């Protein structure tokens, strides 16, 4: 608006169940105490998502920011620690993300 940026923020929580011989189908990237902002809500985001893969079919998309992994908040958690948390769940991953559109 005239006084500042307007955004739509969509939260998505999904259950990923994969097979032993595949990945969840996404590439995680760390952007950098940290204070979340609308434009920058979390440290880790989906740099890419394999179209038709497990993560895609559940509704995850490139650019989604990761908020929680398996009931633990990861908004302020570094890249290697989040990767490890995801691998701890094996073939199951419950994740909450936020998608942000800026105008
Ligand atoms: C995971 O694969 C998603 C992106 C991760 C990534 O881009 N890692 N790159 C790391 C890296 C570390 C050091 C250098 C360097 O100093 O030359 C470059 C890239």
């Amino acid at each position: 608006g005239p006084l500042g940026s307007d955004y739509i923020i969509k939260e998505k929580t999904v259950l990923l169940q994969k097979k032993d011989s595949e990945g969840f189908g996404f590439v995680l990237r760390g952007a950098k105490e940290f204070t979340p902002t609308p434009a920058f809500p979390a440290l880790q985001y989906l740099e890419s998502v394999d179209e038709g893969g497990v993560a895609w079919r559940a509704g995850l998309r490139m650019g989604d920011f990761l908020i929680e992994v398996n009931g633990q908040n990861v908004v302020k958690v570094g890249h290697r620690q989040v990767v490890n948390m995801i691998r701890q769940g094996g073939n199951t991953l419950m994740v909450k993300v936020v998608m942000v559109t800026r105008h």
